[PDB]
């Protein structure tokens, strides 16, 4: 879709941010108010390496981040 059927950028920046307050609330919830403690960073880290994973095809393409 060279023709950009929709735009993916802000999709991916709406992913984005919802993966990044789900890192966030993880977090929280990690805080305090399952197998490992590596394990459950990761289970905890997963909204951060998602969002940074989004963050960087973003930053990579330069669309949200530079408009």
């Amino acid at each position: 879709a060279q023709i950009t059927g929709r735009p993916e950028w802000i999709w991916l920046a709406l992913g984005t941010a919802l993966m990044g307050l789900g890192t966030l609330y993880f977090l929280v919830k990690g805080m305090g108010v399952p197998d490992a403690k590596k394990f459950y960073a990761i289970t905890t880290l997963v909204p951060a390496i998602a969002f940074t994973m989004y963050l960087s095809m973003l930053l990579g393409y330069g669309l949200t981040m530079v408009p």
